[PDB]
């Protein structure tokens, strides 16, 4: 007795048929029902939303209410309780390098956004939340434990808004709150073209009939290109360095330049679109902009598509992969594509991959320079170390001969994180993203982690004992309970990254559920998928299925030694070989010979 349902944000649907192009926002990919997986819609609840007044209160939200007769801790306080640690040594997963941590960022990004709500134009509700940590409609802000030394340098909370809703922005009565999901839920590199018609546009070239991305025309990387700047100020790439003034990037999707390698990773995908442009155009001179356009991008969400579920997924799922994972047969219309609330949160397990450091690497893969290496935090929104320092090429040796950090129970997320964190809009690098993630989780209406073990068909702890034998880990149940007195409590973001890893696999077993059920649905309900017979010629998915993320970089930096597993831990120069030696993707079943 759910009904017709309510969708006053989002416009009109108009869909063509026949089209052989995915849309950019994401509608018409499913028939029956083509707003489904679309940009801009609720994020699907796969279990009902829980909150403290059963509709949009977060749990934490009120002193006296209780949740299942306990209150909830602060998420600051199970952040320095459960999720710090001090040294970094060891911390390192012998067998992952660092581009499968940034990898997961960017298939994540591809998938699910669901932003603050915008109530700050003209406006100091924003600044109040900071400057006075009043709580009240938006503002939900993070307080400090007692002893918290932040509570010492950086006043009485960590501000926080909470997430944009669907239907109305001023308070609803009705229904449950249903967050947004800001961009398509198809794995289609929107990242790289955008969720809106607006800024898909504005990202094209379209002063040139050669369906060419835009460019940067004021840097240029040894004469390969650059995203264009973002000119919009404030611009947060700016404040973290006045003197340099250098502005963040634009591109597919806005949080592009929260990190370096993030940035870097970006720039590899925009300019494999114009290389693949100007390849096609070369092998059919009769295709206009659009064409080009269009099949450029197409062949990019096919590398990203295959990528991800080829060398991804099977290092992350490991044993669990086939099981909600198996192979393809095919697309089913029924499947629902959309990516659920409680998967923005699981898919988060990449925050305690993130090691302390970032390196650049020459081309001898040494040390580039004598400040070669940099911690983390000093390169959020950093777009200058890219521009006026080296370019991205160095910057990808070190996603390549560099580790990821490994998952740990006692070693959780880098203070790099947790204590550093910077946030446009805000001053200090010195947020937590581990308590944000938590106060997200509340924010969200999530279930707790038995809710959720009980949806996987895994046991439900109800004791100590019980939580010590699911965790194995005797320590970390004991401070799990004494925060949260109850297993039905614990968080699911903390819960779910707190389980020993399966067999092969960087997630537990909640979490590879969880994971392996939406990436299957993914794969399943998207009617473009570029194995679904019809997408692709048969001969041009024989020329698919050679693409490598090596070939991507060999293809589009000035490297010649990478590795051939590029998401292993690979040392050079030793598991390096010359990019002669890679696979190519080969374009010739793209010649249309129509005639
Ligand atoms: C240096 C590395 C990274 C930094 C600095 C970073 C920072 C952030 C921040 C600030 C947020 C928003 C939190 C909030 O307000 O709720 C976020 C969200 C998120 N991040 Fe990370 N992140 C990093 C790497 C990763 C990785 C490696 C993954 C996955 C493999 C990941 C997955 C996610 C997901 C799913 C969200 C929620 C996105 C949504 O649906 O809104 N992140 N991140
Ligand atoms: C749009 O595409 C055109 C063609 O690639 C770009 O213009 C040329 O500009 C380059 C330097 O960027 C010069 O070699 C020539 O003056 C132009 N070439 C031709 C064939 O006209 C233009 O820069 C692109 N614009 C953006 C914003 O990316
Ligand atoms: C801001 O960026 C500037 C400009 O890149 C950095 O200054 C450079 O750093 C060293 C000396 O400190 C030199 O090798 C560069 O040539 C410098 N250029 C100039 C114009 O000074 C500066 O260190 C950055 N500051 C911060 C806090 O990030
Ligand atoms: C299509 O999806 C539905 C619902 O997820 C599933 O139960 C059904 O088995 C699928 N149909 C086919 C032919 O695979
Ligand atoms: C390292 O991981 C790869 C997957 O990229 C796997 O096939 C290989 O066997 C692993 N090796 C060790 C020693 O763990
Ligand atoms: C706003 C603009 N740019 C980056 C922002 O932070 C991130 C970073 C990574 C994922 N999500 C949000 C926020
Ligand atoms: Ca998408």
């Amino acid at each position: 007795s759910w009904e017709v349902g309510c969708g006053a944000p989002v416009p009109l649907v108009k869909c063509d048929e026949n089209s052989p192009y995915r849309t950019i926002t994401g509608d018409c990919n499913n028939r029956r029902s083509p707003a489904l997986g679309a940009a801009n819609r609720a994020l699907a609840r796969w279990l009902p939303a829980e909150y403290e007044d059963g509709l949009a209160l977060p749990f934490g939200w009120t002193q006296r209410k209780t949740r299942n007769g306990f209150r909830v801790p602060l998420a600051r306080e199970v952040s320095n309780k459960i999720v710090g640690y001090l040294d970094e040594e060891g911390v390192l997963d012998q067998n992952r390098s660092l581009l499968f941590m940034q990898w997961g960022q960017i298939v994540d990004h591809d998938l699910d956004f669901a932003p603050e709500t915008e109530l700050g134009s003209n406006e100091h509700s924003k600044t109040q939340c900071e400057e006075y940590c009043i709580q009240g409609d938006n503002c939900f802000p993070i307080m400090f434990p007692k002893n918290d030394p932040k509570l010492k340098t950086q006043g009485k909370c960590m501000p926080f808004f909470r997430a944009g809703f669907v239907c109305p922005t001023p308070p609803y009565q009705s229904l449950a709150r249903e967050q947004i999901n800001a961009v398509t839920s198809f794995l289609d590199a929107s990242l790289v073209y955008g969720s809106e018609p607006s800024l898909a546009s504005r990202l094209r070239n379209l002063s040139s009939p050669l369906g060419l991305m835009a460019v940067n025309q004021e840097a240029w990387d040894h004469g390969l290109a650059y995203l264009p700047f973002n000119n919009k100020k404030p611009s947060p790439c700016e404040f973290i360095n006045t003197t340099a003034r250098v502005p963040c990037f634009l591109a597919g999707d806005f949080r592009a330049s929260e990190q370096i390698l993030l940035a870097t990773a970006h720039t590899l995908l925009l300019r494999e679109h114009n290389r693949l442009a100007r390849e096609l155009k070369k092998l059919n001179p009769h295709w206009n902009g659009e064409k080009l356009y269009q099949e450029a991008r197409k062949i990019l969400g096919a590398f990203i598509q295959i990528i991800t579920f080829r060398d991804y997924l099977p290092i992350v799922l490991g044993s669990e992969m086939q099981k909600w994972i198996p192979p393809y047969q095919g697309y089913n219309n029924s499947v629902d594509p959309r990516i659920s609330n409680v998967f923005t949160f699981a898919f988060r397990f990449g925050h305690m991959e993130v090691p302390s450091t970032v390196s650049r690497l020459d081309e001898n893969y040494q040390p580039w320079g004598p400040e070669a290496e940099l911690p983390l935090h000093t390169l959020f929104f950093n777009t200058w170390r890219i521009i006026k320092d080296g370019g991205i090429d160095p910057l990808v040796r070190g996603l390549l001969a560099k580790k990821s950090k490994l998952m740990n129970q006692d070693k959780m997320v880098t203070s790099e994180l947790r204590n550093k964190l910077f946030q446009p809009t805000h001053k200090i690098h010195g947020f937590d993203l581990a308590a944000i993630n938590l106060q997200r989780c509340r924010d969200h209406g999530m279930p707790g982690y038995n809710s959720w073990r009980g949806f996987c068909g895994l046991s439900q702890p109800k004791t100590l004992k019980g939580l010590q034998t699911v965790l194995k880990n005797k320590i970390l149940a004991k401070k799990l309970m004494d925060l949260y007195k109850t297993p039905d409590n614990i968080d699911i973001w903390i819960g779910g990254n707190a389980e020993p890893m399966v067999e092969r696999g960087r997630v537990g077993p909640l979490l590879a559920c969880l994971l392996g059920r939406q990436f299957q649905q993914i794969r399943d309900g998207d009617r473009f998928w570029w194995e679904n017979p019809g997408v692709f010629t048969e001969k041009q998915r024989d020329s698919l299925q050679k693409v490598s993320f090596s070939r991507l970089i060999c293809d589009n930096t000035h490297i010649t030694k990478v590795p051939l597993h590029a998401f292993q831990a690979n040392n050079y120069p030793h598991d390096f070989v010359d990019c002669s030696t890679v696979d190519k993707l080969d374009l010739s079943p793209w010649a249309s010979r129509e005639n």
